[PDB]
């Protein structure tokens, strides 16, 4: 349980590894895995699509049920649902999509949800199709999160850029 191996320390509580977050979740068995969700919890692509596919659509079925009760999430908000076979819990967090004009300030609010959980396996929020600068997103993470965060970054080129920008 929570057997993280091969992570590089960035700060006392933020670690990083060049790895696939789905493969890590299966090896590590974490208490919490974080999903880079959208407000409708439609796990179509990116991290969200990969995590959902690894549950063979169990996560989407549960998410559809939650959205029928609560309506859409808010940007900056989150919900804790089942982790299915990847984790005990999955924390679905909505970061801002700056392509759509959503406020980059809200990325702080997004990361703040991490502080309700003592250890998390997570991706960088608001990267990819959400349009934010990933190095900037890591800055906000290390400024905001006070609990133990293990970040999985798939792209080796981006991984090297991140480790350079933080330790060089």
């Amino acid at each position: 349980v929570n057997s993280f191996s091969g992570y590089l320390k960035l700060t006392d509580n933020v670690y990083i590894k060049n790895a696939d977050i789905v493969e890590e979740a299966k090896k590590v068995k974490p208490t919490v895995v974080v999903n880079a969700a959208n407000v409708y919890l439609k796990h179509g692509g990116g991290v969200a699509g990969a995590l959902n596919k690894a549950t063979n659509n169990a996560m989407q079925v549960e998410s559809d049920d939650y959205i029928a009760t609560n309506g859409p999430l808010k940007v900056g908000g989150s919900c804790v649902l089942s982790g299915h076979n990847l984790a005990k819990h999955c924390l679905h967090v909505v970061g801002p999509n700056v392509n759509k004009g959503e406020d980059i300030q809200l990325l702080k609010s997004a990361y703040e949800n991490f502080n309700q959980h003592e250890v998390l396996l997570a991706p960088l929020l608001s990267a990819g199709i959400f349009g934010a600068d990933p190095i900037h997103s890591l800055r906000v993470c290390v400024d905001t999160v006070r609990t133990n965060v293990y970040l999985a970054v798939f792209d080796k080129n981006l991984y090297d850029k991140l480790v350079s920008s933080f330790l060089e």
